[PDB]
Formats: C-alpha cells, sequence, structure tokens
C-alpha cells in the first residue's frame, strides 16, 4: 500500500502507491495529532497537504518537489491571514515566524543546523526589535534594526559590539571610554579572518576569533605584542567574554 516518506522538519508523509484517474497521488500526514491531506502531481511525497485545527485555524504543509524543504503554515479561520510559518530548508536551518493580528512579522527564530539560534522578538513595522543569539553555553543580547543586528557585552568602560548585517555578515567592534591612556583598550577587525585584535598601550594583547562554527575563541600575544602565544581557548560562558575585555 502507501509509501512512507521521511521529511525535513521531523515529519512523515504517506503517498499513495498509484495515481488516481487524473494522474494525481493522494497524500496524508499527521503532525502533532492533526490530520492533513492533499493531492499531488508527483509520486515522491512532495506537494501540499491541508487540515484544520480544533479552533478552526487552517494549516498547510508544503513539501518542495525534491523533498529538501518543508513549510508548515497556520492561518486564521478564513485562511487569509498568517498566524505562523515554519520553514525547514535543505541546509536544515529552521526559521519560525509569528505574525500579529494583521499578518505582519512580529517574531522570527532562526535555528542553525548546529542548534545555535538567532531570536528576533517584538518586531515593529520598521523592522526594528529585540535580538538574542543563543550559543553553546551562553547567550548574547542586543537589538535589531533594518540595517543590522547588534549584540552587546559590557565590562568596565569597554563595550563589545557584534554586528550582523541585514545580509548576514558578521563584524565586531570595541569601544572603551577609559580616560587612562595606559589601560584603554582599542581593537581592529580583520574581515579576512573574522578576528578582532585588541591593543593596550600600543601592543597587541589578544585575538578574539568569531568562528564559522558560531563560537568565540581567545588567544593572547607574547609580551612582544607581535607573536601569538600558546593556543586559542574557546569561550564557554558570557563571564569569559567579559574576562577577555578586562
Amino acid at each position: 500500500n502507501s509509501v512512507s516518506v521521511d521529511l525535513p522538519g521531523s515529519m512523515k508523509v504517506l503517498v499513495s502507491k498509484s495515481s488516481n484517474a487524473d494522474g494525481k497521488y493522494d497524500l496524508i500526514a499527521t503532525v502533532d495529532a492533526l490530520e492533513l491531506s492533499g493531492t499531488s502531481d508527483k509520486n515522491n511525497g512532495s506537494g501540499v497537504l491541508e487540515g484544520v485545527k480544533a479552533d478552526a485555524s487552517k494549516v498547510k504543509l508544503t513539501i518542495s518537489d525534491d523533498l529538501g524543504q518543508t513549510t508548515l503554515e497556520v492561518f486564521k479561520s478564513d485562511g487569509s491571514t498568517l498566524v505562523s510559518k515554519k520553514v525547514t530548508s535543505k541546509d536544515k536551518i529552521i526559521i519560525i515566524i509569528k505574525f500579529n493580528e494583521k499578518g505582519e512579522v512580529s517574531e522570527k527564530i532562526i535555528t542553525r543546523a548546529d542548534g545555535t539560534r538567532l531570536e528576533y522578538t517584538g518586531i515593529k513595522s520598521d523592522g526594528s526589535g529585540k535580538a538574542k543569539e543563543v550559543l553553546k553555553g551562553y547567550v548574547l543580547e542586543g537589538t535589531l534594526t533594518a540595517e543590522k543586528t547588534t549584540l552587546v557585552v559590557k565590562e568596565g568602560t569597554v563595550t563589545l559590539s557584534k554586528n550582523i548585517s541585514k545580509s548576514g555578515e558578521v563584524s565586531v567592534e570595541l569601544n572603551d571610554t577609559d580616560s587612562s591612556a595606559a589601560t584603554k583598550k582599542t581593537a581592529a577587525w580583520n574581515s579576512g579572518t573574522s578576528t578582532l585584535t585588541i591593543t593596550v598601550n600600543s601592543k597587541k594583547t589578544k585575538d578574539l576569533v568569531f568562528t564559522s562554527s558560531n563560537t568565540i575563541t581567545v588567544q593572547q600575544y607574547d609580551s612582544n605584542g607581535t607573536s601569538l602565544e600558546g593556543s586559542a581557548v574557546e569561550i564557554t560562558k558570557l563571564d569569559e567574554i567579559k574576562n577577555a575585555l578586562k
């Protein structure tokens, strides 16, 4: 009989073994106890399924033709206005959006394949909101504008700002209001290696690397201020970022 097909987003769909009079395949799925059904032009589990929640909300599951992406949408009872939209893409990133009563984006949570997250909440009509990055072991907090996300850590008179542009590019800056020339931190960002180099009293002191694995590492320079020493240590807690800023 029907064929079970594995789907992105931790779902299954059953597709009929054979097509109907019109050449179309029947689809059924159950998602958290809700039964969905549909028909498809294809025989592989792709297509659209629909159902209706107990509270009359409409639900649609759309499975891309190559099975790489699923979209699970919930609408108000007439089916016109979105309430939520979950997309699991072929790179296994999950994006879940919640909408306000008008169907405008109000929250967006991005879960990367490694489990780290970007959380955007209280989003307003200008694309501003609150931002958090949830990393392994700690969380960074800040704000969203239509230009960039800025996540901030403060220690003493130092403010570290991690920026994520609208297009996803990471850059980092450091600003210190310390009135002592002997202790004031400055830093330079190297986009080529995603590394922030901190200087104090005209010598390099540390490299902070913002890795492609969504981690931060810290490594010290020798007293010469020119060669790195030892080996980089991965940050495990927000307290350790603050330590690097001392």
